[PDB]
C-alpha cells in the first residue's frame, strides 16, 4: 500500500487541469484512473489488486463504437476528478468513491444507438426499461461487475455505506440521461435564483451531483479546439451510423443524425452550445464557482463553431 501511482511531468500537471486530454496511448488509461481515484480519494479507498480486476473488467465490457467507448469513459471520470479536486471540502467520503467509478461505468456496453433508437427497433432493452433505458442497462453492467469474484471494490464498506455508494452510482448514472438533463437543470436554477437550494438537502444534493454528471458527461465541448472538433466527428460517425439504420427501418432520422445533412452540423453545434452545453455550465459555475474553466472553454468553442459557420474555418 505504499505503491504511488505516478505520471511523466506534463501528464503530472496537466492532469489537473480541466481541458486535459488523456491521449491517444490506451494502455496509460488505466494507470490514469487509478492516479486520480487515489488523489481524489486516497491510497486507502480500494484494494489495488480488486481495483485493478474491476478496471479492467469495465473496459472489456466497453464496446468499439466511434464515440461512446472506454475512452469517453476515461475522458468523463476526469472531468469528474477536476471538479472533485476543485471542490476539495463539499463532498462525502462516499460521493469521492462513487462518482469516479459511476463516471468509468456510465456508458457501459453501449451500442453506438439512442434510447430513441433502441424502442424503434423495439430491442429487448426498451421492453425490460422503458425510460432511461441505456441508463437502466448501464447500471444494470456496473452491479453485474462488482458481483464477479474478486472485483468488489466497495467490500470495505458497511451494508448501509454500500447500499448509499450504489445509490449514488444509480442516480449519477440515470442522470446521464439528457431527457432528464432539461428539468434538472432549470429547477436548480430556480433553487440557485431564489436561495432555497441546500447542500444539507439530499435530494438537492442528488440535483447537483446530476447537473455534474451532465457537465462531465458533455466534456468534449470544454476541451482545446482541436480536441472538441475532432471528437464531434466522432459523435457525428455514432450518429449517422444511426440516421442509416433509421432508414433501414423506414423512418426519416432528425437531421442531427442525417449524413445527407452534414451542411447543417456548425449550425446543430450552435443550438447544443446554447440549449444544453453553455446553460449546464453556467448553472454548475454558479453553484461550484471554481468549475468556471469548463464555462470559459465552452464559450471558446462556442465562438469557434461560429468561425467555421462565417468561413474563416
Ligand atoms: C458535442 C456534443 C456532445 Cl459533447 C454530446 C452530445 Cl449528446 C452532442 N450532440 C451533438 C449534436 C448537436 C446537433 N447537431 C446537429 C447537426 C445537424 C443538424 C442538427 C443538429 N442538431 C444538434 O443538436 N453534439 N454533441
Ligand atoms: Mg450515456
Ligand atoms: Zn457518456
Amino acid at each position: 500500500g505504499l505503491m504511488q501511482f505516478t505520471l511523466p511531468v506534463r501528464l503530472c500537471k496537466e492532469i489537473e487541469l480541466f481541458h486535459f486530454d488523456i491521449g491517444p496511448f490506451e494502455n496509460m488509461w488505466p494507470g490514469i484512473f487509478v492516479y486520480m481515484v487515489h488523489r481524489s480519494c486516497g491510497t486507502s479507498c480500494f484494494e489495488l489488486e480488486k481495483l485493478c480486476r474491476f478496471i479492467m473488467s469495465v473496459k472489456k465490457n466497453y464496446r468499439r463504437v466511434p464515440y461512446h467507448n472506454w475512452k469517453h469513459a476515461v475522458t468523463v471520470a476526469h472531468c469528474m476528478y477536476a471538479i472533485l479536486q476543485n471542490n476539495h471540502t463539499l463532498f462525502t467520503d462516499l460521493e469521492r468513491k462513487g462518482l469516479l467509478i459511476a463516471c468509468l461505468c456510465h456508458d457501459l456496453d453501449h451500442r453506438g444507438f439512442s434510447n430513441s433508437y433502441l424502442q424503434k427497433f423495439d430491442h429487448p432493452l426498451a421492453a425490460l426499461y422503458s425510460t432511461s433505458t441505456m441508463e437502466q442497462h448501464h447500471f444494470s453492467q456496473t452491479v453485474s461487475i462488482l458481483q464477479l469474484e474478486g472485483h468488489n471494490i466497495f467490500s470495505t464498506l458497511s451494508s448501509s455505506e454500500y447500499e448509499q455508494v450504489l445509490e449514488i452510482i444509480r442516480k449519477a448514472i440515470i442522470a446521464t440521461d439528457l431527457a432528464l438533463y432539461f428539468g434538472n437543470r432549470k429547477q436548480l436554477e430556480e433553487m440557485y435564483q431564489t436561495g432555497s437550494l441546500n447542500l444539507n438537502n439530499q435530494s438537492h444534493r442528488d440535483r447537483v451531483i446530476g447537473l455534474m454528471m451532465t457537465a462531465c458527461d458533455l466534456c468534449s465541448v470544454t476541451k482545446l479546439w482541436p480536441v472538441t472538433k475532432l471528437t464531434a466527428n466522432d459523435i457525428y460517425a455514432e450518429f449517422w451510423a444511426e440516421g442509416d439504420e433509421m432508414k433501414k427501418l423506414g423512418i426519416q432520422p432528425i437531421p442531427m443524425m442525417d449524413r445527407d445533412k452534414k451542411d447543417e452540423v456548425p449550425q446543430g453545434q450552435l443550438g447544443f452550445y446554447n440549449a444544453v452545453a453553455i446553460p449546464c455550465y453556467t448553472t454548475l459555475t454558479q453553484i461550484l464557482p471554481p468549475t468556471e474553466p469548463l464555462l470559459k472553454a465552452c464559450r471558446d468553442n462556442l465562438s469557434q463553431w461560429e468561425k467555421v459557420i462565417r468561413g474563416e474555418e
